[PDB]
């Protein structure tokens, strides 16, 4: 299991414009293409991104493309946050994995707000950051995801990842 498995599994892959948990227009795997409202304008964003008019459909190769891009964003994101950065520096390779998830999902911004629960992991308080990231709005609206991600940091093993 890697950080692209690990992701594949919890987004999924979709080759046809969709709204995600949030109600947002997303495609291929957990790519967000826009919190507004306006298909159209989703259709906008995907073909600039893409590079050609898709007509809200891609191939898997794109969708493929895509998600390298968003992985390899979300790492750069991370080096490049003094928040984030420290933490990810403190882990071993399996809980980077899982940092690594929490961002793509949620963003650089929002990750770095969980203050607390950082704190915890980069003192190596895996019971207790497990309890912390619970207690938040992420857990309460995606709880399955939540609960693999938490189970990542917990144990620093792929277990959560067995039925993929």
């Amino acid at each position: 299991m890697n950080i692209f498995e690990m992701l594949r599994c919890d987004e999924g892959l979709r080759l046809k414009i969709y709204k995600d948990t949030e109600g947002y227009y997303t495609i291929g795997i957990g790519h967000l293409l826009t919190k507004s409202p306006s298909l159209n304008a989703a259709k906008s964003e995907l073909d600039k991104a893409i590079g050609r008019n898709t007509n809200g459909v891609i191939t898997k190769d794109e969708a493929e493309k895509l998600f390298n891009q968003d992985v390899d964003a979300a790492v750069r994101g991370i080096l490049r946050n003094a928040k984030l950065k420290p933490v990810y520096d403190s882990l071993d390779a399996v809980r980077r994995a899982a940092l690594i998830n929490m961002v793509f999902q949620m963003g650089e911004t929002g990750v770095a707000g969980f203050t607390n629960s950082l704190r915890m992991l980069q003192q190596k308080r895996w019971d207790e950051a497990a309890v912390n990231l619970a207690k938040s709005r992420w857990y309460n609206q995606t709880p399955n995801r939540a609960k693999r991600v938490i189970t990542t940091f917990r144990t620093g093993t792929w277990d959560a990842y067995k039925n993929c």
